[PDB]
Formats: structure tokens, sequence, C-alpha cells
């Protein structure tokens, strides 16, 4: 297990996230989906020059998995997936110049829904989750989970967990008073108004 502490900016954009009052939260969802659907993208470009780039899966697919047991609402892509250096680097300089963007743009009045548009929309997650996990797997390195609570700081550790081939995973640790992202009736209802011109299959599963 490898502790990080996030970067000035991030850290700064996460508790505005959590603390700024904003009712439109449904947001995440369209945030998530999208990320999921540029590495879908991303591996559907790197079949036309490598075709044994679709040897750790062919079906390219989103999963939107509600648990209310645990709580939880995952996001399953089977897209090029993240290597630790990667990873690493999506929470680094590149995100950096966005964050300061949109707290600037913020302040000039932009409403939180614009997130995307500055290229930190994963954040947005924030807005329903008390604890966000990432598990990601690279046909060029092994399985990982990245975690937060937010608080300034992240967990990166080598997954031990059920292998997943090629793709990322979003396990959103729900608040409390977020449970209705966990309806079949209002995940439907989010994602044929924010994501429904997606190039790839979007199958929500029943419980
Ligand atoms: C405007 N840009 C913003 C970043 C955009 C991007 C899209 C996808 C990916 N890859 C390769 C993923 O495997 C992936 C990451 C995902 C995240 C971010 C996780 C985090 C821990 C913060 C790194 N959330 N959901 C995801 C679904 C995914 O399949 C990386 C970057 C590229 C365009």
């Amino acid at each position: 297990v490898e502790t990080f502490a996030f970067q000035a900016e991030i850290a700064q954009l996460m508790s505005l996230i959590i603390n700024t009052f904003y009712s439109n939260k449904e947001i995440f969802l369209r945030e998530l989906i999208s990320n999921s659907s540029d590495a879908l993208d991303k591996i559907r470009y790197e079949s036309l020059t490598d075709p044994s780039k679709l040897d750790s899966g062919k079906e390219l697919h989103i999963n939107l998995i509600p648990n209310k047991q645990d709580r939880t609402l995952t996001i399953v892509d089977t897209g090029i997936g993240m290597t630790k250096a990667d990873l690493i680097n999506n929470l680094g300089t590149i995100a950096k110049s966005g964050t300061k963007a949109f707290m600037e743009a913020l302040q000039a009045g932009a409403d939180i829904s614009m997130i995307g548009q500055f290229g930190v929309g994963f954040y947005s997650a924030y807005l329903v989750a008390e604890k966000v996990t990432v598990i990601t797997k690279h046909n060029d390195d092994e399985q990982y989970a990245w975690e937060s609570s937010a608080g300034g700081s992240f967990t990166v550790r080598t997954d031990t967990g059920e292998p997943m081939g090629r793709g990322t995973k979003v396990i959103l640790h729900l608040k409390e008073d977020q449970t209705e992202y966990l309806e079949e009736r209002r995940i439907k209802e989010i994602v044929k108004k924010h994501s429904q011109f997606i190039g790839y299959p979007i199958t929500l599963f029943v419980e």
C-alpha cells in the first residue's frame, strides 16, 4: 500500500466540491460515462494498427451496477485501462491546469456542471460519494486499486481481487442521503438525459 498527497490544486477542488451547496448532483454519471467512452475509443483506435490489443477482451461496453447492500454504484468499462504510470500521471500536472482554469471560472460565475469542459469531471464523483475506488487493468501492466475519501490523500495498491482482463471500474461508495442513484428509474432518467449519444452499449444491471 502506497499513500500519496494530492497536488494542492486538486485537494482544493475536492474540498470545494464537497463543501459547496449544489443540488444538481446527477452530473457525476455523465462525467464518468464520458471518461469510460474515451478509454473505449482509445482501445478501438489501437486495434486498427495492432489487432492483438483486443486479446484481453473483444467486447467494448459500459456496465452500471447498483448494489443497495454495499450502498455502491459501479461504472465498469472494457476500455484501454491504466498502467500505474498512466494512473499516477492522470492525477498529476495534466489535471493541474484544468483544475486552476475551472476554479477561476467558478469565481466568474460558472457552475459545477461545467467541470468536464476543463477535463477534471472525475472529481464530480465526490458530489455523491464519500469514497471512490478505481480498479484498472492495462495490457502492459498489472491490476491496480486507487482509492480516496478525499482529505488530501489517495492510496495505490496492486489489486488482489478478481481479475478484469482490461479496463477500468469506478466504485462509488455513496453518501447515506444519495441512495437515489441506486434506483433503476433514476439511473435510466440520467443516462437518457445526459449520455444518450455514446458510441458504446450501456447496460444498467438489476438487483
Ligand atoms: C478530458 N480528459 C479527461 C480524462 C480522460 C480519461 C479517460 C479515460 C482514461 N482511462 C484510460 C481510463 O481507463 C478510465 C479512467 C477513468 C476516470 C479517472 C480516474 C482517475 C483515478 C482520476 C485517474 N474516471 N472514470 C474513468 C474511466 C476510465 O475508463 C484516462 C483519462 C481523457 C479526457
